[PDB]
């Protein structure tokens, strides 16, 4: 599909499901700063400063931390959401931004939060791109 311009995300929420002890803070950071700068390159500027980074666990975990976002950050605009390889935690995490609140979200693994390529990065800020476009 057609990429789209004009898309600038500013209040958004990473959710780490990963353990830290496998995906630490500065594994978070550093994701984060490479998305913010690719992001930017190409056009939908994605803040490098999250309102919200906590880690979690269970997807019984998921339900309550949305509902405490969509109450707490006004223009919430997108959770990234990173993932332990497969899990329930990925439908549950769709069954309540897609069908219960009305939220966007992006998930990634947490391999390529680990090491980001200059291609996961993009294939994220694609999906991004037709999410919020
Ligand atoms: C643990 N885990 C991690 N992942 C994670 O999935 C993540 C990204 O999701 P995402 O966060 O980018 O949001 P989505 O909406 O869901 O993708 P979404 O935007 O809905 O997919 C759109 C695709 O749907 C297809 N589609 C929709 N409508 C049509 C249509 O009209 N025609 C055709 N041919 N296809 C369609 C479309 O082609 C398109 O390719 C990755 O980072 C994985 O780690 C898991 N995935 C599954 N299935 N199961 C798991 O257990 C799991």
């Amino acid at each position: 599909k057609q990429f789209h311009t004009g898309i600038e995300i500013k209040v958004w929420a990473i959710a780490c499901f990963a353990p830290q002890r496998q995906c630490t803070e500065v594994h978070l950071k550093s994701f984060t700063e490479q998305l913010r700068k690719i992001s930017r390159d190409a056009g939908m500027p994605i803040q490098g400063q999250p309102c919200f980074c906590k880690y979690a666990q269970g997807a019984d975990s998921v339900e309550p931390m949305f509902r405490h976002l969509k109450n707490t950050y006004a223009g919430l605009q997108l959770v990234v959401v990173i993932l332990p390889g497969k899990t329930p935690v990925y439908a549950e995490v769709k069954r309540v931004g897609d069908t219960v609140l009305g939220m966007a979200t992006q998930c990634v693994q947490m391999k390529n939060v680990q090491r980001t390529t200059p291609q996961t990065l993009s294939n994220l800020c694609l999906k991004i791109n037709v999410k919020l476009g």
